[PDB]
């Protein structure tokens, strides 16, 4: 049976857990984006819906995730070993750079 009927369950915030305190809502983001490549693949497919496992389709995504992956590590680590001006500042160049493909097999 469906549930619904809900109200309580925080819809004045929805989220209510930004923490905002020092590093620490850098690592949630960092986790945020992650979570965001593995959904994005045979799980939430973002515009795929003509793809699947054709062509480069599954490096890109392998090759893809993992530069995701990669940068995310990268980054977490500033945060717990450095500050959140640290941190911010890996976002930058990482923010320029980010993505490389998103085209080819997608």
């Amino acid at each position: 049976a469906d549930l619904e009927d809900n109200d309580e369950t925080g819809n004045d915030n929805g989220k209510g857990g930004e923490k905002a305190d020092n590093a620490a809502q850098v690592k949630d983001a960092l986790t945020k984006m992650r979570a965001a490549a593995l959904d994005a693949q045979k799980a939430t497919p973002p515009k795929l819906e003509d793809k699947s496992p054709d062509s480069p389709e599954m490096k890109d995504f392998r090759h893809g995730f993992d530069i995701l992956v990669g940068q995310i590590d990268d980054a977490l680590k500033l945060a717990n070993e450095g500050k959140v001006k640290e941190a911010q500042a890996a976002a930058e160049q990482l923010k320029t750079t980010g993505r490389a493909g998103n085209q080819k097999g997608g």
